DNA sequence: CGCTAATTGCTC
DNA sequence: GAGCAATTAGCG
């Protein structure tokens, strides 16, 4: 059952994703597209990173 | 094993 | 169509 290769984010991409998460828990479609373009990532990579980041946030705080 | 990226299937 | 919970799975 073919799956996508696991993305290895750069330190730069991870730093900028985390900065985005400290500013906003959720992104609008426009904020997601601006962030994907700025980080040379796909819209779905950013969406999924934000979803998995909220899961971790919930576990560590809840 | 632990961290976390990707997948699935459901709610809303 | 975005979120979320449960899950699968890559890599250090």
């Amino acid at each position: 059952k073919p799956r996508k290769a696991r993305t290895a984010f750069s330190d730069h991409q991870l730093n900028q994703l985390e900065r985005s998460f400290e500013r906003q828990k959720y992104l609008s479609v426009q904020d997601r597209m601006d962030l994907a373009a700025a980080l040379n990532l796909t819209d779905t990579q950013v969406k999924t990173w934000y979803q998995n980041r909220r899961t971790k946030w919930k576990r560590q705080t809840a």
